[PDB]
DNA sequence: TATAACTTCGTATAGCATATGCTATACGAAGTTAT
DNA sequence: ATAACTTCGTATAGCATATGCTATACGAAGTTAT
DNA sequence: TATAACTTCGTATAGCATATGCTATACGAAGTTAT
DNA sequence: ATAACTTCGTATAGCATATGCTATACGAAGTTAT
């Protein structure tokens, strides 16, 4: 294949936006690390040598990389053969069996994937029973924030997309909220207030086709806009930021989760529903998730109470 | 080979009763609309080229359509070049790309489903006291229409179907309704009469449950010819006209949303919910009763206490 | 191809036993009748011709067969041809388009798959109720079996197939019977009697590789085997045999289903389950079934209870 | 292209550690046995040739083999050959049939899974009293194993790799066990340190928990070696032996099995025992608790009233 | 014997399961080391 | 003219799906200890 | 101004959905027939 | 010799799986009304 492989490269650029632009995001950053390496070593990064890759791969595992890690390389390395004509390294039994023994070492090492600390309900009630006196902006904000993800288990980037004109209510006085038809998230009684309160606040609501969510300066302003949301990064901060309020500063360790962030309302919630007998399906459901494991890892006498009668 | 697919094209059209006069109007629809979009372009509409229906699919996005629109378009266009043997667009990957970049980017936009303004309890009530006691042959009709809706909970075009003969009795007056059963509630049984005698339907049991009605107030019953699916649609709407004046209004499914609604609030076993509609996709029942409050959620449910 | 279909073709025949004796018992069925068609008109039967293929399908139909009947013989005849690597007659337009026109009309026109006349809890009663008093072999075995089929739901060949040795107990004395490791089948105190009173009358347990249901002679005596079974055609006969006992002779109709049949203990015990509450999914298992559409099809005032109040 | 597969041996060789030692065994098993199979029958074992491995496959049916076993073989073969630019057999029509007759056939003619026989509390109530007075070194290392095992329901590969420090303590005495976490009961935690003690595993918390037990009564605690998982299971067998005389005894797993259907007994949430052994397949762990009383079925609930 | 009670047989038509391998345990049994 | 539809064209929402088998349904014809 | 409170950016790593068409209804609106 | 294993070989039972994406995690560097 030639002109055909610079031309099916060509097509993916064209409707580029077919793709997440974390998928691009990282497509280009796998090839900036590939090429790196391939740099380093004195080979050719495109077409991909499927000796080449496995001892790239090698080399992550060796750099201390997670499982997780090392298979996004080697497939955004796979995407950008696939989808270019090429054949996939994975298609070759060097990268293949690699990997799979990648993954069979460090699993045996102990390597395990790390989890989210959990924001809990009990949490929630700690941090509403502290700034539910606090007339700052920035905290009727952080407070309402924190009771959506609570309430609702949507993804940051899902309460960061959130527009005023998507906010419905209910009969009883119960807000809800749409995410793109799609699927709509019915806040309680208490948090449909929080929300009210910071609504009521920033004047958000002074152009239905504004953001909820937006930035709040130093001197207590909120700055709402239509067209620019408050940064995934940003409704991570307001999720560390509570937890330092509470716990102070965070070991510098350096590892992950030793605060809350964005997935802790969801998995705090997948428990609290646990713990009071929902069904795992309604879980699941409620978390977007699919699968049973997922909302499972999140959740963990039997015996010990036959055996002791 | 250009005898391979005139074959197909002899094959489609002899073996044509394969499907609904729909939705071969649909494919005439598609047709058409993509060749005049070839003959605007210059473009050659058959076969389609891959870059050419890029660009047409472009354009669909452009002139505002929906996602399942344009699919409509990208699926009978698949359609016809698998139906010969002629490689279908959706197989080329410039189409394939567009069609998903043309997904996200709307959904980004803000992709919103159409939404069945509801025809609740609360709003028969409001009919029923408004048009209970008038003489007017339609209005004697429409209320024993939007009775049999709201109660059978039965689609349009299958009330559009209803004959005098596949009524049965069963309990106090009310009747039953064979279709393609139903029961009906007293209430509005007594409604299904009125109209069956100031129509005269009943004089022949072939002639259809619903009929015309000329401007007269008199009404044309028939067994050869039915109600339009249409006609029951403009019951829907004039009834709404004539309470708020001129999915704004009432459609041929309001009915069966606003039951699926009440019945939910009266709290009501989902699956037994599809009773009412036949429905599948526990889903679209609940798109439908989602913003009820006794949909809210364990999350609502464990936060109050 | 050449050599080919005649050996694909021969290879099918030596290792034959890899399909049921039912699908051979169709395929040879169904070319008869394609073969019979083709010599009528003049045709070659083999390989099939798309439009020849069409041609007899709109005859079948129009000799009023059932549309799962016409999607039979086109099917054993794809079967024909895959397996023997010819192209299928399904792979043309014209049989293709023919068969769903085939299927469009027949629906239009009002033709629906008949279903088994249920044997419920009641009739088993009665049945019971009746039978319980005698003392004659054929009726301990027929209230036996009949026991079995309605507690069970398992198929009339699932049950033509028990052996002795295939019964287990449990510490409640309530008998239990293993289908081919497979499935476990408990019967309530109440049938595991009928069935001890059948097998303490014919002396089946004398050899445990023996059938449970074997035939019984008109002279009252068992006749048990471990080589044969009882046909699933008897079984049939005991289902219609118990019906005419209590409702007397079928109407010269000639219809199906007038009597009880091999589905009706099926049928019946999932609609008791149903009006008991029991779970679909419960339901499902019980019957073997894998979908909820047969299981529903067998079930069969809400807003006439909103509205009158 | 004989390079092309000879470089595939030498990619499988040099990455082995992609597959466990357990896993390459079996294979090494199957070439050993159908190699074997080819030398007396004068075939070529590699490539493996259709026809040849069906001839195979059917010789093992008669072998008596069960299902699992044959597809075992047909497994590892199909394995070498695709990861060698090979054909795997499975791949011809000939194989593909018979591997689908075998089984048919062999289910047919009655195969059954094998049945592990279980450890239940009244065994191990049993077992307890008869050895729990006992002073030979051995026999409390058996009970304390015994309790381990129907306690933490863990696998005997997960109980042999058990150390003296992934044991923690949380009430009343007993204690706790970290895992690749388990919790003891108080019966079982007194148990399992009077093994601790006139073992003096506890010496060193390298050690393992269980170790050898040499024929003077006489402990070999460390922390290098572990008592081999035949060695568990041999442990189960005497214990049998020891009460009943010499899956007809007690293996590996049957503690496992005795505890769901304790525990399905006194009523336990059937997720609940996937707690239990980390289990899936709901249907295994029922393939255990089936022959309970509790496990009938509505059937047999409706039928009693 | 005539006959119940089947079995077998062919055409019509209804009811389903859609996987495979990697890794652990099974269990007789040859191999090994310290009593 | 105009009420009251019907027919049109095209937008968009709501329902199951396809094979490839394997098994029952039932009248009739053949079989065997009585 | 110095500065809160972000936004953007790159590398590391965790969490998922896997469909498409046939046919019905939607709804403005041109077409038709009997008042 | 023999108890008490360990190592072997091969039978067979019990557990999740593979891609292809898309999204969060978080330190650090750049940006803007105060």
């Amino acid at each position: 294949t030639s002109d055909e492989v610079r031309k099916n490269l060509m097509d993916m650029f064209r409707d580029r936006q077919a793709f997440s632009e974390h998928t691009w995001k990282m497509l280009l950053s796998v090839c900036r690390s590939w090429a790196a390496w391939c740099k380093l070593n004195n080979r050719k990064w495109f077409p991909a040598e499927p000796e080449d890759v496995r001892d790239y791969l090698l080399y992550l595992q060796a750099r201390g990389l997670a499982v997780k890690t090392i298979q996004q390389h080697l497939g955004q390395l796979n995407m950008l053969h696939r989808r270019s004509g090429l054949p996939r390294p994975s298609d070759s039994n060097a990268v293949s069996l690699v990997m799979r023994r990648i993954r069979k070492e460090n699993v045996d090492a102990g390597e395990r994937a790390k989890q989210a600390l959990a924001f809990e309900r009990t949490d929630f009630d700690q941090v509403r029973s502290l700034m539910e006196n606090s007339d700052r902006c920035q905290d009727i904000r952080n407070l309402a924030f924190l009771g959506i993800a609570y309430n609702t288990l949507l993804r940051i980037a899902e309460i960061a997309r959130i527009r005023v004109k998507d906010i419905s209510r209910t009969d009883g006085g119960r807000m809800l909220i749409h995410i793109g038809a799609g699927v709509e998230k019915a806040l309680s009684l208490g948090v449909t207030k929080l929300v009210e309160r910071w609504i009521s606040v920033s004047g958000v609501a002074d152009d239905p086709n504004n953001y909820l969510f937006c930035r709040v300066r130093k001197n207590g302003v909120a700055a709402p806009s239509a067209t620019s949301q408050l940064s995934t990064r940003a409704l991570e901060g307001i999720f560390e930021a509570t937890h330092r309020l509470i716990y102070g500063a965070k070991d510098d360790s350096g590892q992950r989760y030793l605060a809350w962030s964005g997935h802790s309302a969801r998995v705090g919630a997948a428990r609290d529903m646990a713990r009071a007998g929902v069904s795992i399906p309604e879980i699941m459901q409620a978390g977007g998730w699919t699968n049973v494991n997922i909302v499972m890892n999140y959740i963990r006498g039997a015996m010990v109470r036959l055996l002791e009668d």
